[PDB]
């Protein structure tokens, strides 16, 4: 409560904002003229406030946009159908409830699609506002009255809330991508620290959020691309899918390290002994990936580009100084006298498994910098300096 | 549409009963003894059926639960500041909208924990209710009668939906919780004989369905508590969490078959005439790994303990002889030459990190069979024909 507020000061001024529209409209309402008409619908401008106000700007956007989409064209086909239930003077009421389940059907079985998961929030409305305009013109007629004035209300509620929303501290979805890239960066390298780390003692929330975050960044993605240009985004149409490039090239790395860390967690392990022979070469590799990641992580905070050293030289020595040293000592992975139990036999094998896995890991590295490079091409990078 | 619907008869069913209940609710609306007051609410209905009908019996019992829950004590605040609000004679509006802007707040607050991510739907209802007993009872006092009127509207909205969901056709969580895991189960076999034979050539829906798929198998598990006995599953308090821990312990080897697969797309790759060797030591342990899983699929789908031999036996002979194989030419793996350039020394042991992922994968199989055992401890499974 106190303590999350205060960890994150974000959460309490958008409850304050919230706050603020409710109290705008209320006061709009309570202070009016005395138009007899209006005020036993005039509560819904509130409701449209608490309905339509959402965390980013650019989810208020798309999410009002499609809301808008179902309210209209339902009430479009709303108005046609009791338009045309006139014909049919005996059965009038009939033709409605017909026409009611005939819909209902339809609106049911088109939002099962499993493409549209994504948007069950927009075939709500359409229902509701197709039979709540049916049934309520039935009697006196009155269609097109209850239609208009109802909707100006909700326009009322939409634009105080796009206000308040959009003109007092608002929060962006493409920062919070660009802020999602670099926390994977980071946990990725602090995942493969203590991987070897704990390999060779006498790590799961880094790569599992690296490979767990991609719905995340594509919900991102598809909120920043409604969003005008502000801060350092300068530009018309900021190329936000390279970020999403780059983040899957670094979980295609990650992946190595999810199998590294459940090589720690095997039945069959290898004598303690047999490790200790490969301590430093084991650590300088995970030691020089770490820089690497980490390097790469700020370089990408700050916008700037590679400068004109290889970044993957000291590395590459590291994973041929490993590779030298395993074929000097292969005699303690298998056993010459049966050349021509088992449990033993499995767990002296088991070592070069780990030394295969960092190997290629560090085969895996050149991709991410590939992406990089793209990237910062893509988008106008700061000379380094 | 036409070829989902028949693929899927299950979807044309539930599109049809809410029509059927719309259909009802309209007609009860269309043809009510003319009332001065209820004819001009009767629309309160017909959208509780909309907001409240869903796909399983439980998940409409407990979320009618949660949002009555939300109602009632929304209702109850507004009331007792209603009451409350008449000291401050002077200023009776000012003191309103301040408390709405007290309860905006503080029902914002409260809705951003982290723990509190799946409960949304409840929040809404309490402010949307706070609000418009509030707003709607502010001209000609009138708040204690806003509102039974509007919830016996409600109730008897519920009460149809939930008669026309119970009494036709129902879908229960239960068999559905009950159908995955053997399609899990099935997932896993065919997953790992296709890597197997990719591999060995001259597979990813299956693992990424059972290692993705834990919240399902939680979300119907907490949907499953709320339901009566029914049909097989006769008793009070039915052992829902056995079947959770079964799926654990069947994605703790689905890891190792994710991380086979991940060796075919390595960068290093070892010569195919070498891999040659181990054809049919390495074909075995994926035939008889197949052949166990699926039995133990069929075991657990038709609800029958496991006989007297041991199920067991055959794979571990093949995973003796792979080791006495391996054993046998291990010079292929290493080079002597150098016992005291890279690339093709670790495509050489690029081999070796297979066979052990192979006879991990078998090790960890007993894990299952244990979990199986339990379960069907647990629950009384019928003794083998
Ligand atoms: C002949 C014709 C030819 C064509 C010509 C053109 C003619 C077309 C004319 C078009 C005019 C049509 C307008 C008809 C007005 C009738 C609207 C009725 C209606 O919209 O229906 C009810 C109504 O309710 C009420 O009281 C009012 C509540 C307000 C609704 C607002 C919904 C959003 C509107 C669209 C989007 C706006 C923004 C667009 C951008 C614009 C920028 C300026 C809906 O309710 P709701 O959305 O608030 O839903 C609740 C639910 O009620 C809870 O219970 C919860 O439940 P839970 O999920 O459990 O938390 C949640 O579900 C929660 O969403
Ligand atoms: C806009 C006015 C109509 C609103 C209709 C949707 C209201 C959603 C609230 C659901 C409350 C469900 C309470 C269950 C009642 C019961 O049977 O005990
Ligand atoms: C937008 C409409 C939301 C639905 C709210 C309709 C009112 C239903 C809830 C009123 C219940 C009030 C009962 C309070 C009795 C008490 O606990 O003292």
């Amino acid at each position: 409560a106190w303590e999350m507020g205060v960890s994150d000061p974000r959460k309490i001024v958008f409850s304050a904002k919230i706050g603020l529209a409710l109290t705008i409209v209320a006061l709009l309402i309570f202070y009016q003229e005395p138009n007899p008409d209006l005020s036993r619908y005039s509560v819904w401008a509130i409701l449209t406030v608490v309905v339509v106000f959402e965390f980013t700007i650019g989810a208020t956007l798309s999410k009002g946009f499609n809301r808008a989409l179902g309210t209209l064209s339902a009430g479009g086909l709303a108005l046609g159908m009791a338009e045309l239930s006139t014909l049919f003077g005996d059965w009038e009421e009939i033709f409605c409830t017909l026409s009611i389940f005939c819909i209902g059907f339809l609106a049911t079985f088109m939002k099962l699609y499993p493409s549209m998961k994504a948007y069950e929030y927009g075939f709500r409305v359409f229902l509701l506002t197709y039979c709540y305009i049916l049934i309520s013109g039935f009697r006196t007629g009155q269609f097109i009255e209850v239609a208009i004035s109802r909707f100006l209300l909700i326009a009322l509620g939409a634009g105080v809330s796009l206000g308040v929303n959009m003109f007092i501290y608002p929060i962006w979805a493409g920062e919070d991508l660009h802020n999602l890239v670099v926390k994977n960066f980071m946990n990725v390298a602090t995942s493969l620290e203590g991987c070897v780390n704990g390999y060779l003692r006498c790590v799961y929330k880094g790569y599992r959020s690296a490979v767990e975050s991609t719905s995340q960044e594509e919900s991102l993605m598809s909120f920043a691309i409604w969003e005008p240009p502000h801060g350092p985004y300068k530009s018309f149409n900021y190329p936000w899918k390279n970020y999403v490039k780059l983040s899957g090239a670094l979980k295609h790395c990650a992946f190595t390290v999810m199998a590294l860390h459940g090589c720690i967690l095997s039945e069959i392990q290898a004598p303690e002994e047999r490790r200790q022979v490969f301590r430093q070469e084991l650590q300088r590799v995970g030691v020089e990936g770490a820089k690497l990641l980490r390097e790469l992580g700020e370089k990408v905070k700050k916008m700037e580009k590679l400068g004109p050293v290889d970044l993957l030289f000291e590395v590459h020595l590291a994973a041929e100084e490993l590779q030298h040293k395993i074929d000097k000592k292969s005699y303690l992975l298998v056993n010459s006298e049966c050349w021509e139990k088992t449990y033993e036999s499995a767990s002296a094998l088991s070592l070069a498994t780990f030394a295969s896995l960092l190997i290629e890991f560090v085969a895996r590295l050149q991709n991410v910098v590939d992406a990089f490079k793209e990237l910062s091409q893509k988008a106008n990078f700061k000379e380094p300096e």
